[PDB]
């Protein structure tokens, strides 16, 4: 079992936090918020670095380029913005979605951005030009998450319509649709580190690890509370093999990947833990909570 202990508590956002992400080089934490801001913090001691502003409405998600030099944000103002982190400047505004943009990610090459929206589409954008390359009629309800696999050749998307879909990046074709009988809304999905599985959260207090080639559920992780909010889940790859998620009972849950047992619950937050992120090289977790709690917390474990 890990022994995550609280090291720093960070404050500054003035409305609900929506997303926290560590930069791939491990140097920074980015947070996004309904207060329309992105904030950058030192990954190791939480030292505030800068505020990045320009969206006209709140932000649901942020994501880093592989060289840690760019951010992309997804906003209720129906746009994504590409940011130069060092300058704070908006390089491009990605226009095309017809409603709130809920989720975004760079591909590993970071020449493309994928986005998902309340407008039920997935869009693929050229980073250099800001042009939308493809619009995929991906789902029949808001798109809750979009993620590239480790070589960039596939996209996975999830939706409140109950589906997870696998897309060929280059062609835009749907290669696979994952289905559940009770059809609970899918609130989050991402590829596993080795690219063979997808981890999917559903709004019935359940995380599932799917082999999407076989269309088979291999693991289920339960015990937490998740019936309302889009709460990310993470693979922890630096020490023991853990699954990490926030929860609507104000705790961070950590599970053993293979046995599905809860190995730790992190207490401290005073509201829903809306987002967590795992550091790329150290056993460090960042957690963020909703507008009653107002903090981001940094935790460290020996394994
Ligand atoms: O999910 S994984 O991509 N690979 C994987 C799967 N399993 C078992 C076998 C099938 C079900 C779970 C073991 N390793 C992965 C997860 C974590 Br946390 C860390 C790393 Cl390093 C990693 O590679």
């Amino acid at each position: 079992k890990p022994n995550y202990a609280l090291k720093f508590t960070l404050a500054g956002h003035t409305k609900a936090v929506s997303s926290v992400k560590f930069s791939p080089n491990g140097e920074w934490l980015a947070s996004s918020s309904a207060d329309k801001l992105i904030k950058i913090w030192g990954a190791y001691d939480g030292k505030f670095e800068k505020t990045i502003s320009g969206h006209k409405l709140g932000i649901s998600d942020v994501a880093w380029s592989s060289d840690s030099n760019l951010l992309v944000s997804a906003s209720d103002d129906k746009t994504l913005k590409i940011w130069d982190v060092s300058s704070g400047k908006c390089l491009k505004t990605l226009k095309g979605h017809s409603n709130y943009v809920f989720c975004c990610n760079f591909n590993p090459q970071s020449n493309l951005i994928v986005s998902g929206s309340f407008d039920e589409s997935v869009r693929i954008w050229d980073v250099k030009t800001g042009k939308c390359l493809k619009t995929l009629p991906a789902h029949s309800d808001p798109v809750s998450a979009v993620h590239f696999n480790r070589d960039g050749s596939l996209i996975v998307s999830s939706s409140y319509d109950g589906l997870c879909r696998i897309w060929d990046t280059a062609s835009g074709q749907c290669l696979k649709t994952l289905i559940d009988d009770d059809n609970p809304p899918v609130s989050f999905v991402k590829f596993s580190p080795n690219g063979k599985y997808i981890l999917a959260a559903t709004l019935d207090n359940t995380l599932k690890l799917w082999d999407y080639s076989k269309g088979k559920c291999l693991k289920t992780y339960t015990g937490h509370k998740n019936e309302k909010y889009c709460i990310f889940a993470n693979f922890s790859v630096t020490g023991g093999k853990w699954i990490v998620s926030g929860s609507e009972d104000n705790l961070v849950y950590i599970w053993n990947l293979q046995t599905k047992e809860i190995v730790q619950k992190l207490q401290g937050h005073t509201d829903v833990v809306i987002s967590t992120a795992c550091h790329p090289t150290e056993n460090i977790i960042a957690s963020a909570a909703l507008e009653n709690d107002k903090t981001i917390k940094l935790w460290k474990s020996d394994c």
